[PDB]
């Protein structure tokens, strides 16, 4: 019954326990003067334990995008409060399990004297716990509204009060979350943007580049080729000096693909999108290609000083003034200087909080390795991990498939450690689309054994793996962190006469070790 | 214990109780005289309930890959036979569970009288079951060497017997496994490409264009395009008109890529390679765009006819002799028409052997779909189920993310039946590495709510989303196949304003409906 929906492990009855909820701008105020409330089951009041989650919560109802951020509170329930980890979400089995009235809604009925008598463990009231999210060690609570008003608010931040531009206070707050970290002074990087424009505009080279543009509606071929040359000529500006040699040799961040952002741009926003800041934004966010300004690519946000990203901006700026005339519909003139680069602005800073969360890598966990036309993972978190310590077998699943056409898979390099740690050769083995193919498995130079597959193995649209990696452990001696050669199994794909010195594709599965 | 271990639901006592096995060239006589043995928990005889799935286990233990195929063998039980079914196939587990010696080995005590009189329920003997493989609907037995001694075996098939060439014997019995189905008569496609080859070679244009050939070593981009030229003339021969008009649109089948493939070919094959069946499929399996001879892409094997196949191989044979004095090392001679079509038949049939078997075609259960650099699955087989014929709600993980640079999810569009089957707006939501993003869910034309995040959401490397779907049921009436709009669920990523029609890149999600 309670065994089913309940998570003894993860509950609890604490005296003040307290968390946090963040509110919409107009609300920060009122809010401290007591919580009241404004499926049925999940009627309550809302919280979390993490205050840079709680801070997501706060942006203008009417503007998500872009709108203003109002707070965050602390909301704190004095005595003994009983947290109730669930491991359901579904309200029915809550109440059929922990045996309530299948009628009531849940949370009504969290706040009643008998459901904090038999669950309360003497608290004096119950608070529902639940993971946050998939990917967040955030618990979200779910305060019944009666118990509720029992809560003491206090203020952790009003973003408002901060005065800083757009979203600016509410991103640099959540930024404090990782104190690697990309905490950026964005006053200083609006601040260097305009005034990196204003020297590019008055600008010899620039302004005689600019001359030569069309300045009428030309080809989309044409417009990009006139914007990389701009681009080109830009970049040598003293002000763009550390920007061209940040961009000068990763693909992602060439002049074709700021020439590909900058005509993308300028073909979208009509002028009553430009007259607005949620409007642009809601435009810009679903373009392609703002990898190559924002100087994110290989998942590295590469552009991390306020000097170069300031210059990043500046740059496509210029161009997508340059773009609207070619391949546009209104007056550059104020978008490309004003919405544009806050929309911008705003992007950036969504993305590099994505980057600043906790998260897997490709090949981790049940993340994906993407590359050269190929898809692998663990099939399961539990795959991903090598247990040690112990005298016997494990077996390890990794999926496998390519795009579009058959591509091959050479076969898996894996890593050993010769007597304590090995490869149970009987029992790997690789399906495709169900056809068990056993493995010759070869120990090679550096404790690495290469297994290959006894008959072609192709991957592709309709047509997949299952490669299934045994482990043998010869005793009980744990291994230890110098043991194993590498933290990866590489699975091999095709191969490519490149560099005049043949190599295959790799895909990379990475591993833990435990207990 | 047993529970642990154990698939009752799966175990059953059948009388004359019969399986397959699949043997190598020379024991296919021998072994029908009995059966009798040539880690230790899993020494046994090992069997199968498909006799295509025994059928692989064939092939000629020296070579693996173009090796020739011995047959497949019926083992028959007398008497009552106990198949135990297995949950796991750790063998200390089971020793363990089963209560049985954790010393001796599993399989040596599954042969015993107390074993087989504690799970035998009165069956002569016990024979384990496992599933055969991820991908499979096939079972492994797993044999007692002593018990399988009363085994009564019966000849399936010898491929010897049926004198054909290569592994064709083997591959044209598997193919009987679907009576889509790829059943082809690699005789008929052997001796027209032999003759086709034969009308090239032996043809004015083709030869007035071998004759401009620079017949020396030249650089890999003049090979190319030299191959370009031949090709196009090599394909306005009479003998490949099907095969002009079948390559014309699709173009993984151009000859860029045919010409690639065919220096790709002339690279790897040094002399003892090419003298050798074997060393040139292993060469050749290894190689990418294997897809544009076999005319296989998009999910489906679009060169499908003995006519059509045996123009893709002619035309590629002819296209590796050219290849070979420009970007090789041997003598083109024998190679491109003698073990260049044995090895690459082989390939074809073990690709066409993948796409005969069923599997899940990507975004359906498990499986990925693959689109414009995003990746997208179901978390689990549960999320793509949508049950029915009950009130209440559903959860439903869609997994998101792209390969490389940051790359945006306009949204998500899904099927319901207003009133029946409905999203659960406050449930709906999408986590980007934990940043639990709320969406606004509206109602649009043909029986689809497209949901929107409130936020910006870009995912790529380092960068992943979970899209939670959440439904309402608001009756317990079943959904009936007419109700739901479609059977699948489309994510959106990027605007893309192609064709003068601005539309989004579409990942898709297809679902079940059950119960
Ligand atoms: N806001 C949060 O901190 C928070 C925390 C965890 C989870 N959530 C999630 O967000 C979704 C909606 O929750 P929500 O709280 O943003 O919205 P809600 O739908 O409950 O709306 C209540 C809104 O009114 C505001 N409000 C103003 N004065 C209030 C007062 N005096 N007492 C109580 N509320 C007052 C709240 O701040 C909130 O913005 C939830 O369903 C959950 O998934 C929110
Ligand atoms: N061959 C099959 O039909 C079959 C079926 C299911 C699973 N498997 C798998 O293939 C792997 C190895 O099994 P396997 O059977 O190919 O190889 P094996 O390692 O048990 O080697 C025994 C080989 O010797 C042969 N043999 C010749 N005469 C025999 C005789 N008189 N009695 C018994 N065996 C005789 C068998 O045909 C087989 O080719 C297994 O570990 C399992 O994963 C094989």
């Amino acid at each position: 019954g309670a065994d089913d929906v309940v998570d003894s492990s993860k509950s609890f009855v604490m005296e003040n326990f307290s968390s946090y909820h963040g509110t919409k701008p107009g609300y920060v105020d009122s809010i401290q003067k007591g919580i009241q409330k404004p499926d049925d089951d999940w009627k309550g009041f809302y919280s979390t334990d993490n205050k840079y989650d709680a801070a997501g919560y706060s942006v203008d109802n009417e503007n998500p995008l872009s709108g203003k951020a109002g707070g965050v509170v602390k909301v704190t329930y004095p005595g003994l409060t009983k947290v109730l980890a669930l491991k359901v979400d579904n309200a029915e089995t809550i109440k059929k399990e922990l045996g309530l009235s299948l009628t009531e809604p849940l949370m009504e009925q969290v706040g009643t004297e008998e459901f904090i008598k038999r669950f309360g463990d003497g608290a004096s009231r119950v608070v529902l716990s639940l993971p946050f999210a998939e990917g967040s060690s955030s618990v979200e609570y779910i305060n019944n509204w009666e118990q509720a008003k029992a809560l003491s608010v206090e203020l952790e931040i009003n973003f408002e009060t901060r005065g800083k531009r757009g979203q600016d206070a509410m991103y640099e707050y959540m930024a404090q979350a990782c104190a690697s970290c990309i905490n950026l002074d964005w006053d200083v990087i609006r601040d260097k943007t305009k005034t990196k424009i204003e020297s590019l505009k008055e600008h010899g080279p620039i302004k005689n580049k600019m001359s030569e543009s069309p300045n009428k509606t030309v080809s989309e071929e044409k417009a990009k080729q006139y914007l990389e040359e701009f681009h080109q000529t830009a970049l040598e500006h003293p002000e763009l000096s550390e920007l061209k040699t940040v961009t000068g040799t990763n693909p992602v961040f060439a002049g074709a693909n700021y020439a590909a952002w900058a005509v993308n741009v300028a073909q979208v926003i009509d002028s009553e999108t430009a007259d607005n800041l949620e409007k642009t934004t809601a435009a810009l966010s679903i373009l392609p290609g703002i990898g190559s300004v924002m100087g994110i690519a290989d998942g590295a946000v590469h552009h991390n000083t306020e000097e170069i990203v300031a210059q990043s901006i500046a740059l496509s700026s210029l161009m997508v003034a340059q773009a609207i005339p070619l391949v546009g519909e209104l007056v550059d003139i104020g978008f490309a200087a004003y919405n544009f680069v806050e929309s911008i602005i705003n992007l950036f800073q969504v993305v590099h909080n994505s980057y600043n969360r906790p998260a897997y890598s490709p090949g981790h966990k049940t993340q994906p390795f993407l590359h050269d036309g190929y898809a692998v993972s663990w099939n399961t978190v539990e795959d991903s991990i090598i247990r040690t310590g112990f005298q016997g077998e494990s077996g390890h699943d990794i999926k496998i498939t390519a795009e579009n056409t058959p591509l091959p898979i050479a076969g898996v390099l894996l890593p050993t450690i010769p007597g304590k740690l090995d490869v149970n050769k009987s029992k790997t083995h690789i399906s495709v689309n169900g056809r068990k193919i056993r493995m010759r498995c070869r120990a090679i130079d550096g404790d690495v054994t290469f297994c290959r597959p006894k008959s072609p193995v192709y991957v592709g649209n309709g047509v997949h793996a299952n490669l299934h990696v045994a482990f043998h452990r010869s005793s009980s001696e744990k291994i230890h962190s110098n043991e194993i050669s590498s933290d990866s199994i590489g699975v091999l794909g095709y191969q490519k006469t490149v560099d005049h010195t043949k190599v295959n594709s790799k895909l990379s599965l990475f591993f833990e070790i435990k207990s």
